[PDB]
């Protein structure tokens, strides 16, 4: 499901900056490690994700000495990944209680 | 975040499926209830998911004192599941990993 991946490099990405800002080398370089060498994302599709998110306010970049673009997890960006969390962490539980609902 | 509202009650509505053969009426009472009413789904809703899983072949429909439609997940519903459930979990790992990854 070609937006699902959509959401799961968009999740993994979010991720990465929470932990800190980084550049896209980098970024790419943490993931696969992190993935033990399964997961190569494309800078193409970094760089394409990471317009969406900064025209959404959700990350902003700035240039770090040696000179390299480094991206950075905003407020509404904090604040847009805790909604998030949260919401899900609700459906876990919806569908935790569909699973005991049934077995009563 | 109407395309992430969108996404959950897909993920609500296929574990009930998983969970057994339902009509529209069920589903949404199972729903309400496994969220303490919280999540209170109409029927219009339900169809117009229903339709887009339906033309996917990720569920199917047949006719059950009264006549009821139900709904029932297809072999390719759950393997989708499977997959979905497994890729998500992959997801989870990376995280962790990168978390780790992060101290070490
Ligand atoms: C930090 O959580 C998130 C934060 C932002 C976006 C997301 C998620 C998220 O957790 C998430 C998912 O967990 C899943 C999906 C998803 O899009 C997101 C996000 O977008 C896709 C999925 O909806 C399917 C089958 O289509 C199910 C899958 O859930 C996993 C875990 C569920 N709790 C449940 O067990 C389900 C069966 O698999």
């Amino acid at each position: 499901p070609k937006e699902m991946l959509r959401a799961q490099t968009n999740v993994i990405l979010l991720n990465v900056l929470k932990q800190g800002d980084n550049y896209v080398y980098g970024i790419i370089k943490q993931v696969k490690e992190a993935s033990n060498g399964e997961m190569e994302l494309n800078e193409a599709t970094l760089y394409t994700i990471f317009k969406r998110l900064e025209k959404d306010g959700i990350i902003s970049s700035y240039w770090g000495d040696g000179r390299r673009k480094y991206y950075r997890l905003t407020e509404i960006g904090h604040e847009n990944m805790r909604l998030a969390f949260e919401s899900w962490s609700r459906v876990d539980k919806i569908i935790e209680n569909l699973e005991a609902n049934k077995k009563s």
